[PDB]
């Protein structure tokens, strides 16, 4: 079965997210983090590099204000983590193949659309 | 300051034993411990075909929102988690993970995601 990945985009910059309702925390890795020139917004206080307290996200075309910690070696652009899906009162809508934020859906992409 | 938010877990009964299953849209297969299956009386119905994986469960009833709803997963020997409910299970009965009213939807029936003092 595919992964759930969704587009959103980070300061007009595509970022393909992985949604883990599994995983605690929202993770960035450092070369997406670098190519959305939010490095100077990582607060440093190992391969954590740091927490981005605050950042617009273009998903769903709403700007969501997302907040993430910065690893470098991780294979995952992006992971959308339980902490994230449930301040924004995120669905997971397996029945109709989406990710729902505030009444729009935004569709899970097609196997071939993946990272 | 800190905050963790509480991870989902959802109650099921497999052979009218209580399971605390775990919710995970990244998980790619639905994996139960060994510990559960025994105590589920299960490993009869592992598949010998394939910390070692013991084998897949074809299908067994799973008490899940009031419904007996076929379930299909691997037994691994190691794994702490009693029963993950991975992406396989998650698509294969249309579930819906609602975090804005803090359930597990199917069917439109809501079983609500067990409170911290609940949790394993």
């Amino acid at each position: 079965v595919t992964m759930l990945y969704v587009p959103c985009t980070i300061n007009q910059v595509l970022v393909k997210a992985f949604v883990d309702s599994g995983a605690q925390n929202s993770i960035m890795n450092k070369r997406t983090a670098e190519r959305c020139g939010l490095m100077r917004l990582v607060d440093v206080r190992q391969e954590i590099c740091g927490r981005i307290h605050m950042t617009p996200v273009n998903l769903a075309g709403m700007y969501i204000p997302f907040a993430f910690y910065v690893i470098e070696d991780q294979a995952m652009d992006l992971i959308i983590g339980l902490d994230q899906l449930k301040r924004h009162q995120m669905m997971i809508d397996l029945k109709h193949n989406c990710l729902t934020i505030d009444n729009i859906n935004v569709p899970f992409l097609p196997e071939n659309d993946l990272p």
